[PDB]
């Protein structure tokens, strides 16, 4: 290969600056969006002393007495109790309801014996027991979620529980996309003479949209220097990132390479990876450019391992955009050639002991695309490693939602 | 406890009938959609026999001699070789190029040494070797993807490569959603007297949209028998599933329960799960009803483990809608009470040996929602299990995209 994935990745990310332009949106429209500013809680949580469960609000003296305590009233979720609450009585209280003024403890239903003249308290009652104190979870003025946090079902409902109806989020990353080659036809059109249906562009479009990006699909550009320069000029003026799905040079000498070098500072890398290897990256006037190789498997893997992380950083997200890996045993013999980090496709599954093991999807050649559908993970074989025998330990990276489940 | 998750799940799914209404859409709009009919390939892929690698095309004959055969021709990517093939030579050929008529085998250029007057073929040759036959990848008339398949980046580009521009997909499942309770306020509004901000509805809405459903959010219904009946009537008439985010009875006696029993055949279950337990399920006139408990953690877990799978079946998807589990060691002591299947929240991570282990998120009480954000998985503790000590084996279910994973 030559340059390592790690090097290229580090090179790309170190040059990129996260977006800062922001917009404020209602919570229901924030899924997947990146918080632009810290969320600081405006109130204490919980908001008022409340009951840990359904039972009775009591006072230590009354319990001590020993005689049953008549119910003087109740406290429900929607309506607290503002009655009088005289000595010798207890107050019926529901889970989550505000404890009444003067409440010194709450005992659960199960520890109370119903009596003829009030309720009996069987168990011992400790001071302050089962009373959720206001502010014991989140304190006002506190930072609940930091800027750069990707909003999900885990966070948005918490933000709503604080009374906040909208939050500022980084604007979506805008990505321009196009391919080129008179050999490319649009599905639905007839294939003529060694022609093929354009597929990489569809693949990148789908992935970009699932990643939450705004996509500007310029379609298939005709094989002409002027048409190509025009696409680049418009793409660069409307997006933060411009992606060539295939057709533009990733190293080979041709008119597209000349246009590339004239329009920006682009590097033509040769990565020590498989499948794939070539990749063009650099700065255009107002955007970043990522050039993908023509082979479908190669373009997909390159986009998935290189472009995806660049997009995560640009978005303002302070976390990685790729799944974590884990050590697993292979149930398949794997053909691997030293020299390249090989992202093979595999099938992660539980064996008899509920143990996780990986199997190969089959032929790992880049002449077919079916391994992405047949598998559910990448078997990331180390650069220097050679063939792998059944039973050996191997690193596995599960496919994220782009390839579904 | 009482009824097991498995029983309830089985009960729910066995009564549900997958949707069949369909619509035809361009590929770029099909991510996450369910194929309504099998996709049958209209053409061969590859359309002809081609070379499995760079090398030479030959026939046993010329190789049986054991003499060096001189290069008569060359077959390239889209540049085949046709005409005369001297009964004593071999043809140069490139990976993916069309083998010439009467070609018996392809030989990798590495097993041949150019002998300044011909080509010597080192290792013996096994007929048919390195020849990829037409229809080998996909044969016309063959089923490429079956109905019920969830379309993803793994499938759509394959469909496009066959020249198909659009495919029929099951229509989206329509889901009606609402909550009730004069205690509920809308974030942005002031909180008055034991009132709280509605949060479950936002949670369910977010999850429904990420699951690809069409959401009809009827907001907060006023605490009135007539308003409630009106919401149900309209929800049932527009959706396939109606969900109560909180406020409608899940067992407790009240006017909402009466309206429920009058509008449909609803069962009030008590599941042996934690958090949660209550759940209302049944048939309305033209839709299915799912009633969630008021506690945020309880509603979320119940929706995630019960409603999510029901939606997957209704959608026409022939696969499960929940992630698989795996056996892992705990690095935390876990408090667990026999009697309920406990879906605790945990943090899956790699240790020193690159080994995967789980840690608790902290307090597992349902009085806080932060465990969903702090964790990345559920530690599914068996119903009969008790406390768990560090080092014990435990089942773990990674959070899907609804929560960030």
């Amino acid at each position: 290969g030559l340059m390592s994935l790690d090097t290229a990745l580090n090179e790309m990310l170190s040059r990129v600056t996260p977006l800062t332009a922001q917009e404020t949106l209602p919570l229901v429209q924030c899924f997947g969006r990146i918080l632009a500013s810290d969320v600081v809680s405006p109130l204490d949580v919980p908001g008022f002393d409340n009951s840990a469960m359904d039972g009775y609000a009591v006072r230590l003296a009354d319990i001590a007495s020993g005689q049953p305590l008549p119910v003087a009233g109740k406290s429900f979720a929607g309506q607290p109790y503002h009655g009088e609450w005289p000595a010798g009585t207890c107050i019926r209280i529901m889970w989550g309801a505000p404890v009444p003024e003067g409440c010194e403890a709450v005992v659960m239903q199960e520890q109370t014996e119903q009596m003829d003249n009030g309720v009996r308290f069987t168990a011992e009652v400790r001071s302050g027991q089962n009373i959720r104190r206001r502010g014991e979870d989140i304190s006002a003025g506190a930072v609940v979620f930091p800027a750069g946090t990707r909003l999900t079902t885990a966070e948005l409902p918490v933000i709503a529980s604080l009374g906040i109806a909208e939050v500022p989020v980084i604007r979506k990353v805008r990505v321009a996309l196009f391919s080129t080659g008179d050999e490319l036809q649009l599905p639905g059109q007839p294939l003529g003479d060694g022609q093929i249906y354009d597929t990489n562009r569809l693949a990148v479009h789908l992935m970009l949209e699932q990643l939450g990006c705004e996509v500007i699909n310029l379609g298939i550009i005709r094989d002409d220097p002027h048409a190509l320069r025009a696409a680049f000029i418009e793409a660069d003026s409307q997006a933060d990132v411009v992606i060539s799905s295939g057709g533009v040079s990733v190293g080979e000498a041709d008119y597209t390479k000349t246009i590339l070098e004239e329009l920006g500072e682009i590097a033509f890398w040769k990565l020590a990876i498989k499948p794939g290897k070539p990749f063009a990256f650099g700065k255009l006037s107002n955007s970043w450019f990522c050039g993908l190789p023509g082979n479908p498997v190669s373009a997909t893997l390159t986009f998935y391992q290189l472009v995806q992380p660049l997009l995560a950083k640009l978005s303002g997200n302070t976390a990685s955009g790729l799944p974590a890996r884990q050590r697993v045993r292979t149930a398949s013999r794997l053909k691997k050639t030293p020299g390249r980090l090989d992202f093979q496709r595999g099938v992660l599954q539980r064996n008899a002991d509920g143990e996780l093991e990986v199997t190969t999807t089959g032929h790992q050649g880049s002449h077919i695309f079916s391994s992405f559908s047949l598998g559910n993970c990448f078997i990331v074989l180390e650069r220097d490693r050679g063939n792998v025998e059944v039973g050996e330990w191997v690193e596995v990276e599960p496919f994220n939602a782009l390839f579904g489940g």
